[PDB]
């Protein structure tokens, strides 16, 4: 999903950045001369197919120009991954590692000052709205980052240059693609979004409205607001697996069911720390970043709505075309500087 | 058979025996005391039938001399079917479930001694003297969560809550391993080891990266996709965890917003667990960096119950 950008190519380095994280790898890189920004994502769990497509990509995007190819490796995994790297590309200009707080903060501003059309609101009343950033400081921020890979990660940012992390959690897609994947067979994360969005979580879930016979007005709860996630399932060997569990309980829960529930109960969670995070730190602005929303309606809808609701309408929720990107752009950036 | 219990000189003014429910989601938990006994029973539990029983053996089966306080969803969801059940009843009542929760809550606190105790894996169980405060948090856990905000006797409000609740953690530890009782997922709970399905900060590189993050790691033409297993006792503590550290961190947050340092965990959540009493303790001591502390309850999951029992009288 390439962007048009003027790049500085200086001495002409080919700068392949890529951000290693828990499950996914995101490359981002500019062909000499291109003028366009271009971004990749594979997992990491094949090396060969990762190690390859970097490979690929030098073939088919710099000539199979090995020596001039800087790697700039950030995200968690840049750490683990060095070593591979290393081992499969002898003959590159360099290695270099960009700290992952830096990378994402130095990508989300340049995407938010620079790139039209990248930050947007959804909701399912009001559909999508492209927010125009890239048109001063007071506007912009502060702003909280909620990045959602495996875990977690929250970072506020009061100023240019001027940032830190907040208190994540360890509940994010990894835990929403760990359960579904065991319980539901579901293949791919697209797969589970498809399920979640024609499902029913209320067979699963235990609403306001199943303990009380109605709202709950007093503490300010719709009957349909969710009061336990998964909260009907109980009532309904050292190992498990997807097979036990479908040998040992066929189709008393249905997997479009299991799935909007947890996607509401995992959504949710975030929403509320964010909330709670963004409160803390008198923030209105609250940016979500990462590979967990990948433009899917429900998903956005979700998180704008919990933001929402627990803010009483006072912050609000931003999502950006490039959210899995953030980090791999800031280290891009990082290397296009020193070249 | 009535194993919990405590001596107390309740209030017989109006020749009544009280009987206490709260009707929760999942569980139903009782309080009662049989008229000049001086006695306060508690059970946690079919249920109609027990109420029945309790008046039968503990009221000498006078239906007219026992008046029902109902507190929970379902003195809401099922008003009439109290009517329905215990007809020629002195009468019934109903209380309101926050106001419950803390009416019972500050009477365990100033009235009954040896209630209230810290615990971690370090230091042990601390007995704290309440009865010898404010403002305090309640994080009352069941099938969801509880934060209720109290400042003094009778000014409180709820301030938030979760859905990730004990419902949640026993809905996918029942689905997920088949396991059949609280206790057995505690039990495989405190074998386990969290690192076979969790990603660790080491494994992005012992703090908790990513919850259950190691498990996901046109026509047919090849192979079944057909898989891989994961231990019980490793799922049920990553997921103890996942639950229990989340409740902490939301529950610091919010003591964080509301500037609370004494924050109270109630419902039917620890059970006296050391792991879970524990973890919660861990949550709350890490994120306020010893600032503020978690205190537990000998009788956690009746302070709604309590807090209606008092209402009658
Ligand atoms: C997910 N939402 C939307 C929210 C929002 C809030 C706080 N709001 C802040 C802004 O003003 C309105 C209130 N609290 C929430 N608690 C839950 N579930 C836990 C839960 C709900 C109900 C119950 C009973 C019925 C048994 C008491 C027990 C546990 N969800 N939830």
């Amino acid at each position: 999903q390439e962007i048009s950008y003027n790049c500085d190519y200086g001495d002409n380095t080919f700068n392949l950045a890529i951000d290693i994280g828990g499950t996914l790898a995101k490359v981002v890189f500019s062909p000499i001369h291109s003028n366009r920004l271009m971004f990749y994502t594979i997992e990491t769990e094949k090396i060969d197919k990762f190690m390859e497509l970097l490979h690929s990509i030098i073939k088919e995007h710099n000539n199979g120009c090995y020596r001039m190819t800087h790697i700039i490796a950030t995200g968690g995994g840049a750490f683990k991954f060095y070593d591979l790297l290393y081992e499969n590309f002898p003959q590159i200009k360099g290695i270099s590692r960009f700290e992952e707080m830096e990378g994402l903060i130095h990508g989300l501003d340049f995407f938010i000052h620079e790139i039209p059309d990248e930050v947007f609101t959804y909701n399912d009343q009001d559909g999508e709205r492209i927010i125009p950033t890239s048109s001063d400081s007071k506007a912009i921020y502060p702003y909280l980052l909620v990045n959602i890979g495996s875990g977690v990660s929250i970072l506020k940012v009061t100023e240019p240059n001027n940032f830190s992390r907040v208190g994540g959690s360890s509940l994010g897609g990894g835990t929403l693609w760990g359960l579904l994947s065991l319980i539901t067979g579901a293949q791919t994360y697209d797969q589970m979004l498809d399920w979640a969005q024609e499902g029913d979580n209320s067979s699963v879930d235990m609403l306001v409205g199943d303990i009380y016979g109605t709202d709950y007005n007093k503490i300010g709860l719709k009957s349909s607001a969710i009061a336990s996630s998964f909260g009907k399932v109980f009532q309904n060997k050292l190992y498990s697996s997807h097979e036990s569990i479908e040998k040992n309980n066929g189709q008393m829960f249905k997997n479009p069911d299991i799935c909007k529930s947890l996607l509401f109960a995992i959504s949710n969670n975030i929403g509320q720390i964010a909330y709670l995070q963004a409160k803390i730190n008198n923030i209105q602005n609250i940016y979500f970043g990462g590979s967990y929303t990948r433009g899917h309606l429900t998903t956005m809808n979700t998180l704008s709505y919990a933001i929402n609701f627990w803010s009483q309408g006072s912050k609000q929720a931003f999502f950006l075309k490039h959210e899995g990107y953030l980090g791999a752009m800031g280290a891009f950036l990082s290397a296009s500087r020193h070249s």
